[PDB]
């Protein structure tokens, strides 16, 4: 999607910034750097009804707690969005940094700190919106590629299905919940050097257990290319999570099920659009084995001390 | 095409700049919006020998001449470019304003001014690239286009072939010749408001006949999306042009049959394109027809007149 520099001029009238010098497309949602005479900002097509005043409700209590994250800007009109090219648009203040492309243990520390204190800056936020992407989605993915997974590896309906019923069965209901970011990637914290500068992108947080969003994070951060899991940056994660947000002997207990709960929710997407995907297109797809190779060894582990934290 | 965090802080050490604070990709080549700690930058990895010497000395060259285009920034070791991630690469200042979208005619008049400016700026440059898309370019390109371009449209060859023959016989030789942008379309050409703010990419500048220049420019800012010939840019690009560089009447008699080479020339890059991207993607393709058609537009004019310009 496009702009137009008299309809991007006319937008930035209902905010209060600085002129547009400049507005280039970056690398679901269009995303536009824009350079003014004030300050930098990222403008939001959002290629799209409560979602978006959950999400930027809560980019602007954390935020006003302090949390490193994009703020954003109030409207003239007191609206939350407004409109440009026919799409949802929000204006959001920029954030410095970069995001690691080989992120070492040290990050992984930081990460885990920072994971913590957006779980605890999140408290008094009253907004609810329950996670679409937890057991009953999980239910609803897989019901939709169930008949066709066995073309992306033989055997696979069979060995989901029985893995799938025990999650449903055993999902933890009585540990600390909150806000949580689900969606916590290398690409969505920012660093300075080695010091973490930011969390962005909150599109698919959700109220649901903290020690899920930790899981997540695990998945994320802690195994290598190759797949093998390192211990080194499970550790650090953790160690940096509990350094803020001690966990409970419930919530370390929980890790390796949350852990496969959580490897099953990316494999489950990555298998949808992977089966979804035009036959014969070039966009190369992520493969949902690797998620399923994740899950299999989150099965192996018995006690939190083999993640690294002991 | 990405880059990591270390990597592209040491190229960064090979020139002097601000400390990274930001990297975005944005929308041949890949192409990086740097932040720094003193002024934005433009990083750009050739997705690629002696034609970057010929295109970042004339960037050079234009800049120390007053024109407002990117200026390559000095290396420490005395190179011209650098290398990151397999590619050749080198660091460009940031010009402000935003292409156009919706281009009136009054922006067309500064177009015209901006591009005598350039043919004048870049008198003294003396490196030498000839031009790889005039007449021996078109006829390599068709030969290789030319027994599938029926699939384009009935009867598209027999149409090409006599005018291809006649270009190539008459092609004007006599006509004043001097460096040339060669390809300065809407998303080549920067404003702040209403004021042309920059020149930018010239990878495709050579040495060739001023006027063919013109032609190109009229071929890209003077006809409607609907591909409606519009007098009114016409006139506005001619007259703009005209006000810094008059062109002489020889000039101006041949712009018709030079309009219809740079027509001929995206027709033709636009047909080996087309037959040559892979069978079923969803690339949504330039249609070659719409210069054809701008081609035979270019036929029906006796007069530069008729272009908007007496
Ligand atoms: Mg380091
Ligand atoms: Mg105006």
């Amino acid at each position: 999607t496009d702009i137009t520099e008299d309809e991007l001029r006319n937008f930035l009238t209902q905010y209060d910034v600085g002129s547009l010098t400049s507005y280039k497309g970056i690398a679901e949602n269009s995303n536009f750097l824009l350079h003014t005479t004030k300050d930098p900002l990222i403008l939001t097509l959002y290629e799209k009804k409560n979602d978006l005043p959950f999400f930027l409700g809560l980019m602007q209590h954390l935020a006003a707690k302090g949390l490193s994250c994009p703020l954003p800007l109030p409207r003239k009109d007191g609206e939350l969005l407004g409109e440009l090219s026919g799409r949802p648009a929000a204006l959001i203040s920029f954030l410095e940094g970069m995001w690691l492309r080989k992120p070492e243990a040290k990050h992984c520390r930081e990460v885990g700190k920072a994971l913590a204190a957006m779980h605890l800056a999140s408290e008094g936020f009253e907004i609810k919106r329950p996670n679409a992407l937890s057991v009953d989605g999980w239910k609803v993915l897989w019901d939709k590629s169930e008949e066709r997974a066995d073309e992306v590896e033989k055997g696979l309906r069979e060995e989901i299905r029985p893995e799938i019923d025990y999650l449903a069965a055993h999902w933890p209901k009585d540990l600390p919940a909150g806000v949580i970011h689900a969606d916590l990637f290398q690409d969505n914290v920012f660093f300075l050097g080695d010091e973490l500068s930011g969390l962005i992108d909150f599109y698919f947080a959700c109220n649901d257990l903290l020690a899920y969003d930790v899981s997540i994070c695990l998945n994320a951060w802690c195994f290598e290319k190759d797949g093998a899991y390192n211990v080194t940056k499970g550790k650090a994660l953790l160690e940096g999570y509990q350094s803020v947000r001690p966990l409970s002997e419930a919530e370390l207990e929980a890790l390796p099920l949350l852990s496969r709960g959580s490897a099953l929710r990316f494999f489950l997407t990555r298998l949808y659009d992977w089966l979804t995907t035009p036959a014969g297109a070039l966009v190369v797809k992520k493969d949902p084995l690797e998620y399923l190779r994740k899950l299999r060894f989150h099965r192996t582990i018995a006690n939190v001390a083999e993640y690294g934290l002991a």
